């Protein structure tokens, strides 16, 4: 369905949270977000794929894989191939 393009795992008290939001918004990237300290299973997941420990935001794509705190370019590059569009 690609409605869940990427799920953002972050805390509200993270430094990169609002930084990355703006980058995605400027690229009109459609995303879903859930806070990690509310969702323990998500916290566990993001904490595992994070840089050592839970600190940085992580995006879980529609393919199931993650990318630890990426920029809008980096996510666009991946997301496009998952959804389609770049073809005829």
């Amino acid at each position: 369905m690609v409605t869940a393009a990427l799920t953002i795992y972050t805390t509200s008290w993270c430094g990169y949270c609002l930084r990355l939001k703006t980058a995605l918004t400027a690229n009109r990237i459609a995303y879903d977000e859930v806070d990690i300290e509310h969702n323990r299973a998500a916290a566990e997941f993001v904490g595992s794929v994070n840089g050592g420990n839970r600190t940085v935001p992580t995006v879980k794509f529609a393919d199931g894989s993650t990318l630890t705190n990426p920029s809008a370019d980096e996510v666009k590059a991946k997301l496009v191939k998952i959804a389609g569009l770049e073809h005829h």
